[PDB]
């Protein structure tokens, strides 16, 4: 009774790569598809936010308004093209999948045509009566909190929201985060020894003790953090994905061939 998961991260508007993803789905027949953000590039919003904060000035919401048409059209295209792959799918937004209100409106709109898709952000879903799948997107940080120009959350809020996990049906826990924990591989690349994840996620993992964590942002690999198997699929732009068998705990980091 395998329970197979195909995961990608940093889709970053790479619709050109979806035919290859479709091929993998046909060949490997995953039970679920997990798409971790970033879904969008959305560079202008992020730059305005960062520039404004560095200059200690009020972020210019005109930048949001002038980019709304692009954000909406691109998100709608994402839900359609992912939906058409036809797999049960969980989507968790990245730092650039903002404004959150617009992202969630797109998710809502996708529900009738693509009932196979569920967005998980500060929320959960049961799967096959055996798992609880928890998602919490955005960049998790010590002290930053933003949802309009970018998605960033502070430790206190992440911990506050995730108190819900202890209220859930007792099941095998799978957590999906945009932000990876500090690890040897899962928050690093060979280009710098610096860690690009967050201690907040090590802390969440310690607190929740999930069986598996699927993570995004920067990193590639699989390793134990506490008792949790943490999997960072690597960059979708590099043709990379992860394939997990939750029944036998088989983890493979693969690349389109």
């Amino acid at each position: 009774m395998p329970r197979k998961v195909l995961a990608i991260k940093n889709f970053k508007e790479r619709f050109d790569l979806l035919p290859k993803l479709k091929g993998v789905i046909a060949e490997k027949q995953p039970d679920i598809l997990v798409v971790v953000g970033n879904i969008l590039k959305n560079e202008a919003l992020e730059k305005e936010y960062e520039r404004a904060h560095l200059a200690r000035r009020e972020p210019n919401r005109k930048v949001i308004h002038e980019n709304e048409h692009y954000i909406i059209e691109t998100l709608d295209k994402f839900f359609r093209e992912i939906g058409e792959l036809g797999v049960k799918t969980f989507v968790v937004p990245g730092k650039n999948d903002a404004p959150l209100k617009i992202f969630l409106r797109a998710a809502y709109e996708a529900e009738t045509a693509y009932p196979n898709i569920r967005v998980l952000h500060e929320g959960f879903a049961g799967w096959r009566g055996e798992f609880e799948v928890i998602g919490f997107g955005g960049l998790l940080t010590e002290h930053e909190f933003e949802e309009d120009f970018v998605l960033k959350y502070p430790r206190w809020y992440v911990e506050y929201i995730l108190k819900f996990v202890n209220e859930l049906k007792p099941r095998r826990l799978v957590t999906i985060f945009y932000t990876p924990p500090i690890g040897e591989f899962v928050d690093r690349t060979p280009e710098d020894p610096k860690h690009h994840g967050s201690a907040v996620v090590n802390t969440i993992i310690k607190s929740l003790n999930p069986e598996v964590a699927i993570v995004g942002h920067v990193g590639k690999g699989h390793e134990l953090v506490g008792n949790t198997i943490v999997v960072n699929p690597g960059e979708f732009e590099e043709g990379r994905y992860a394939f997990l068998d939750l029944t036998q705990h088989k983890i493979k980091l693969e690349q389109f061939s």
